[PDB]
């Protein structure tokens, strides 16, 4: 039951990029409230959850609730050095989708993760021995320069690949398509494998896991891909909704199909691209188009749900 004190006011220490107003709105307490250790735990927990801080302290000072913080440094610049097989822009992109980019905060605890995530990104191009080293340099105004040093290592060529879980198609049939029109890279093989099934009605197809064993000289790899085929599915309908910018009728006309035709992953992509192209011809250069299947295992059918948001109509007068 305890009691706790009544907050007469709140003092902050450490705020820099975080507005005091935004710091207060993110806190579960304000002046006038009676705060106890439980509330202080909530406040500390809440401030940390913003992701803005590297450390939060909250303690009573007479009638004042004192909030002391250590904001994450701001990433002023990211430099990739030593890479060549994979270019700067691609590495920049890979980090951006991973919560890391110039102008944002660097969570100093996640560093090892950034290094490992990049070394792994390298698996996408046949290099399983890459090593990445993050060099963080402290700047003024709590800023930081992030430099990543790469030793890409040797590329590995597929020595052998096995498929486990394929009954509908023979392993040789499937592998026969990994030889383009060593040959193709693993990443390409998986992409080809998936499409093979998705283009033939296997709406449930899934690559469950991929085991890759690197040879002692690290120049070859042995692959085992474990898949779940599932059954073939009939497409029973295509539903499109969202913000169609007054073109539902034309887009609706692009969802035309043969009721009950086989599900086909590629036709779906084509449909979407066709919708994008249609909206482009009206001033919309960046429309959001996503598709989610509604699978009915009962009678092996699929309803395709397409969401569309036309976006910003960009007018440019010369
Ligand atoms: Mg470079």
């Amino acid at each position: 039951m305890a009691e706790g004190f009544v907050v007469k006011d709140i003092h902050f220490e450490g705020l820099q990029r975080v507005a005091v107003g935004a710091a207060l709105l993110s806190m579960p307490v304000r002046t006038g409230d009676t705060v106890n250790d439980e509330d202080i735990s909530n406040t500390i927990r809440a401030l940390f959850a913003t992701g803005n801080f590297e450390d939060v302290r909250v303690l009573r000072d007479g009638d004042t609730l004192l909030v002391q913080v250590k904001e994450r440094p701001t990433i002023a610049s990211i430099t990739f050095s030593g890479n060549k097989s994979v270019k700067d822009d691609m590495l920049k992109q890979n980090l951006e989708a991973s919560g890391v980019r110039v102008g944002e905060s660097l969570d100093r605890t996640t560093i090892a993760d950034i290094e490992k995530g990049l070394e792994d990104f390298y698996y996408s191009v046949g290099k399983y021995s890459a090593s990445v080293k993050a060099v963080v340099t402290p700047l003024p105004r709590n800023r930081v320069d992030l430099k990543l040093v790469f030793q890409e290592g040797v590329s590995a060529e597929i020595q052998q690949i096995n498929i486990v879980g394929n009954h509908a198609f023979t392993t040789d049939e499937l592998i026969s398509h990994f030889q383009l029109r060593q040959k193709q890279k693993l990443a390409g093989d998986l992409e080809t494998l998936r499409s093979y099934y998705l283009d033939r009605g296997y709406a449930r197809f899934n690559i469950d896991s991929t085991q890759v064993s690197l040879t002692p000289d690290k120049k070859g790899i042995y692959v085992t891909v474990n898949i779940t085929e599932g059954d073939q599915y009939k497409l029973s309908g295509v539903e499109v909704s969202g913000n169609l910018a007054g073109h539902s009728a034309e887009i609706e006309q692009l969802t035309k199909i043969e009721p009950g035709e086989l599900y086909n992953g590629t036709k779906v992509t084509k449909m979407e691209d066709d919708i994008k192209k249609l909206l482009g011809r009206y001033g919309y250069a960046y429309p959001r188009v996503q598709s989610m299947p509604e699978i009915n295992d009962a009678d092996k059918t699929v309803k395709l749900r397409v969401n569309v948001d036309a976006g910003n109509r960009f007018y440019v007068r010369k």
